[PDB]
């Protein structure tokens, strides 16, 4: 059974969230298995960001068992921004485990190298994730983002659990029950960044959402790249801490460093500067 | 100073909150002045629901010193469903106290404020008025002023509806949805604006402002079940002081937990 480890409180820099299986921390990046089902496409996502939520939580390649900590923007703890319409992610946001945007190869289908992280994964089912759930999704569809001019595929997914789960089996099942939502993911995914002073984001195939079959073959395609990276066979692994718990056969397999880990030190939720409250018209 | 005191757990039945004048509860409805600035037309406005909140919360008429508490259908608690793209109330949302639409939907004028700030519930913030929409809800008329506190680093530039254009492209737009489709979710058909949903202006609505305000002095001077009690207007019939001590004191309850079913997301 997955739970979580909290350290500290959250909108601060001390947060971290470890994910733990029977009480222990193990990695998020590289010790959840990417399919609950395999027979069956079911996914264990790992939740980093709640819907309608602004800390920009993520999983932390550079850490040992890689915690969810809080992103930063030169120092400073980094909130995205609301966008009109649209309050913080519009999307419960998270990630597959085991899998890998490899930045060392062009991919075809956006002509751009990878952006160095997991695939990302809009879950859209009604009831709003936590940050370090593992909730197991089936995928229905994926999109084609160049997030500041890298491949950052965004996988549609919906939590097996929600009620509509059984009617939505294909991308096209998504704009029967959600009318309007891939439209405006489109719209977020290339506005978000700009109240940073970044550029719009751009999308290949003119922002289409291709379907369960095409992210299938995608999402299998960064499962590969992160299976050469674990094995320690990357061409540039990036400074990524590589140690897991789970996978004997790996060189930085260690069972040890869950050991290591603080206990938990959880602190009600810091408040959030009121500026992080301002919704941009762009 | 305005203050609040919150009696309870947020989410609850028993949730009521009184705004505090130097620590004593007064009238949500009565007390509170109109004009913050009657010369510059710089209003009081009580904040009822922060924006992207769904309790609905609102002064509650029938009670003494109208205290702010959640609203109720058939003795369960009412929360306003998320309307895709929106989340909760997409403003602050609140009344001017001293107004009454005297029938006509026998309430203070509301008021749909635009600033960055997210309020808080009880919060007594100085506005100005932009403009006004008159949404129709059930037969009734039911204004709405458009107003932004006075505070926003964007108050100075913005004088007139036709700032908030400018300013805020697309809220006139999202108001007029939100209004018409908000009660959808609960089994309630859609409402209708006035004026094919048009906002009129600043002048528009400084009228229909002092209309109800005149309205509620001669309601005050002495009424469908209204608690008329104050402590601050001592010629009124109606005049207590004691009320403000017969309130319970403060209660410091974490809020209670939402029950999941409200974070849903209706495509309506
Ligand atoms: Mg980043
Ligand atoms: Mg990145
Ligand atoms: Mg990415
Ligand atoms: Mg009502
Ligand atoms: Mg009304």
């Amino acid at each position: 059974t997955y739970t979580t480890r909290q350290i500290g409180a959250k909108n601060t820099l001390e947060y971290k969230v470890y994910i733990e299986k029977d009480g222990k921390p193990v990695s998020a990046f590289h010790d959840i298995p990417l399919y609950a089902d395999k027979e069956n496409n079911i996914f264990n996502m790992v939740v980093e960001i709640p819907r309608w939520t602004n800390a920009k939580l993520e999983i932390t390649k550079e850490e040992t068992l890689n915690p969810i900590i809080q992103d930063t923007k030169k120092g400073k703890l980094r909130f995205v921004r609301n966008c009109f319409p649209h309050h913080g992610y519009i999307h419960n946001y998270g990630a597959f485990p085991q899998t890998w945007e490899d930045p060392n190869v062009s991919h075809p289908e956006t002509k751009a190298v990878g952006d160095n992280d997991p695939i990302e994964v809009l879950e859209i089912g009604e009831t709003i994730a936590y940050t370090g759930q593992v909730k197991q999704v089936k995928a229905l569809g994926i999109m084609a983002l160049l997030d500041e001019g890298e491949t950052d595929w965004k996988v549609i997914a919906i939590d097996i659990n929600d009620p509509l789960a059984p009617k939505l089996n294909d991308i096209e099942d998504v704009e029967k029950y959600f009318p309007g939502l891939l439209r405006a993911t489109n719209e977020w995914f290339r506005i978000y960044k700009i109240p940073d002073g970044k550029p719009e984001n751009q999308f290949a195939f003119s922002g289409e959402a291709k379907n369960k079959k095409y992210a299938l073959d995608i999402i299998k395609e960064t499962h590969d790249s992160w299976k050469q990276l674990i094995a320690g066979k990357s061409s540039d692994s990036k400074g990524i801490d590589l140690t897991n718990v789970t996978l004997p056969d790996t060189p930085t397999y260690s069972k040890a460093a869950s050991d290591a880990i603080p206990p938990a030190s959880l602190k009600a939720d810091a408040p959030i500067d009121k500026s992080i409250d301002k919704w941009f018209f762009i």
